[PDB]
């Protein structure tokens, strides 16, 4: 049952205002036929245009909300809206384009999807709140058939060209006019009461209804993300490597070890309260400190309230004001003044970070993590952590071409001595690259106000 059976029933109540008289009893087989597509009984990788909620969740990077509003249905113009903010007007003769015939509109659709998706996914998933016109408009820009490969590479085909009779992936589709073998999901099939806006607005205040098709497309995709990644969570689903995932994750582990080790050396905290991932390991295994762990799964809806994290019911809590607290990707409303924090900035633009629900973002790196909206007021008791590199390892090369390093932030015995050694220069430069990688991916670092790297120099005596 990996794919959605074409013989599964499709509820048609949402379709009956654009398509009055539509049968209540309807399969995806008959719906696709009504839409003008012929599947011809084919076992060539495309069994159904529509997919299950589970298949959609695995292909969240391909999600594009899509809505169509009958501007005036063959005799009248249609407004095509996408979750990219684009509105196109197709004449039968928040970016708003003037009315144009389908032969030119379809070229723009292929260009927009290709630029949006080439670095995200091998396909497109149109996320719908289906009322009828969107389904009947698909024949004007979509072609279907057997699964194919690109004419210029090994990737699966996503576009077709009537000018050359060739197929292309999102990277090689310049000049292509048809979307080929797209997928789609109707959010209305999941069991909702009331219209799109009333359901969307229950969970999100960031997407207004500016009464255009793209606004509905944005709300539809937002509602879908809420249902699949906010109220329901699945960290076992794996997602392919599309960018700097491995380098980012490795940089995160390096930065965490560096920052925590320096905080412990600089302020000599007797206890560290590590709050977050129930599977966390000590990031500084050699530290003398009393290491205490507290379990909190990643919050996907609202940031944790610090009052609830330290609420111990009918028993006394641990002394959280003693020592230091470590919140490594544990999103809280207001960090305590004695903290070391790594907080993902949801506003960051990247191929790993997708738009989410209520200001939040869906960060997809190995697993999908819906993250609550970044809020500067969470850090009022802390300061931004400045870049620095610290090392107590011996000054010896072991085993690249050199230019001598001069830097006030290379905290080593050799720099204290007046001249940074080759080993520490190489490690400083590698660390700086890892640091820049993590920051540019969207992570932000915050620390208790008394943190001072000047206190690290006396660890070399
Ligand atoms: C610093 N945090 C804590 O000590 C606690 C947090 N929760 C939820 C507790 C439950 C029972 C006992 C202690 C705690
Ligand atoms: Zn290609
Ligand atoms: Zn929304
Ligand atoms: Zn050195």
């Amino acid at each position: 049952p990996t794919h959605l059976s074409v013989d599964t029933k499709f509820k048609t109540e949402g379709l009956c205002v654009d398509i009055p008289g539509i049968p209540k009893d309807m399969t995806y087989r008959r719906l696709i036929s009504m839409m003008g597509f012929k599947m011809n009984y084919q076992v060539n990788g495309y069994p159904n245009m529509f997919i299950t909620r589970e298949e959609a969740i695995r292909h969240v990077r391909a999600w594009i909300g899509f809505d169509v509003e009958g501007c005036h249905g063959t005799n009248l113009p249609l407004q095509l809206g996408f979750s990219t903010g684009v509105n196109l007007v197709a004449v039968p003769t928040p970016l708003m384009y003037k009315g144009l015939p389908w032969n030119v509109v379809r070229i723009k659709i292929v260009q927009m999807l290709s630029d949006t998706l080439k670095n995200l996914s091998d396909r497109v998933v149109f996320v719908l709140w289906a009322h009828g016109f969107e389904l009947t408009s698909m024949k004007y820009f979509v072609k279907i058939g057997p699964e194919r490969t690109c004419c210029l590479c090994d990737r699966r085909a996503t576009c077709f060209s009537t000018a050359s009779d060739t197929y292309a992936c999102w990277h090689h589709s310049i000049g292509f006019d048809y979307v080929y073998n797209p997928f789609m999901i109707d959010v209305q099939q999941w069991g909702f009461t009331g219209n799109l806006q009333s359901n969307h607005d229950l969970y999100c205040q960031v997407h207004g209804n500016a009464h255009v098709a793209s606004c509905d497309a944005i709300m539809t995709r937002c509602l879908a993300v809420h249902e699949c990644f906010v109220k329901r969570v699945d960290w076992t689903i794996e997602y392919p490597i599309i960018g700097d995932e491995l380098k980012i994750n490795a940089a995160c582990r390096k930065v965490q070890h560096m920052v925590v080790k320096a905080a412990l050396l600089a302020d000599k905290f007797p206890v560290l309260h590590d709050i977050g991932n129930p599977k966390a390991i000590k990031c500084v295994p050699q530290a003398d400190v009393e290491w205490k762990f507290y379990d909190a799964q990643p919050c996907s809806d609202k940031a944790y309230k610090i009052e609830e994290l330290f609420y111990s019911y009918a028993t006394h809590s641990d002394k959280f004001t003693d020592g230091v607290c470590l919140f490594w990707n544990c999103n809280v409303d207001r960090y305590p003044a004695n903290s070391i924090v790594c907080r993902f900035d949801t506003r960051v633009l990247s191929n790993l970070n997708l738009p989410g629900c209520d200001g939040g973002s869906l960060y997809v790196n190995k697993h999908a993590f819906h993250t609550p909206a970044f809020d500067k007021s969470a850090f009022v008791n802390l300061k931004q952590l400045p870049f620095f590199y610290y090392s107590d390892s011996p000054c010896e090369s072991h085993g690249i071409d050199y230019v001598p390093l001069k830097s006030a932030t290379c905290i080593t015995r050799c720099n204290l001595g007046g001249a940074v050694c080759r080993h520490h220069a190489n490690e400083y430069r590698l660390y700086l690259d890892a640091y820049n990688m993590m920051i540019s991916a969207g992570f932000s670092l915050w620390v208790y106000k008394q943190f001072d790297t000047y206190n690290l120099w006396n660890t070399f005596t």
